[PDB]
């Protein structure tokens, strides 16, 4: 079945720039700005749209070795990005997939709001634990704050 988790967070970076950097260039940025969170991102297949497969490796000592993520949808107009965790890490005989939807919305102060949904698809029926949702939220927040710091410091990046 499906367990749905939703959260929101804010950024001081305008929505379009944040989307271009944090979403569209995460493969480059995450290992650069947050090497103690993500060791590397490998493009396995695909050119960035629906179906593109990436292997995300975690640093030594992390709970999981890697995950493979699949791009589901990329909406450049509405700053929506959907992707799924489809192999590795928590995926296996109790958890088939984690489907994620991110939307970035502008705020009038010049920042943005990020709306995040994480949908865990289980076999039957293997309760999803608060600790696992917390870890995903914490990773996302770490990556966001690292990218935000980089964007604040490199004004000519991603305009």
């Amino acid at each position: 079945g499906v367990f749905n988790y939703e959260t929101e967070t804010t950024s001081v970076i305008p929505a379009a720039r944040l989307f271009k950097a944090f979403i569209l260039d995460g493969d480059n940025l995450f290992p650069k700005v947050a090497p103690q969170a993500i060791s590397s991102v490998e493009n396995i297949e695909g050119n960035g749209g629906p179906g593109t497969i990436k292997k995300i490796s975690f640093p030594e000592g992390f709970p999981f070795k890697y995950v493979k993520d699949r791009v589901d949808e990329v909406d450049h107009t509405n700053f929506k990005y959907n992707y799924s965790v489809i192999e590795g890490g928590p995926i296996g005989d109790t958890l088939e997939k984690i489907s994620n939807e991110i939307k970035i919305v502008a705020t009038p102060d010049g920042g943005s709001i990020l709306k995040i949904s994480n949908k865990y698809h289980t076999k039957g029926d293997h309760e999803v634990k608060a600790e696992q949702v917390k870890a995903s939220k914490e990773m996302g927040e770490t990556l966001l704050r690292a990218v935000e710091s980089y964007l604040l410091a490199h004004s000519d990046a991603y305009n």
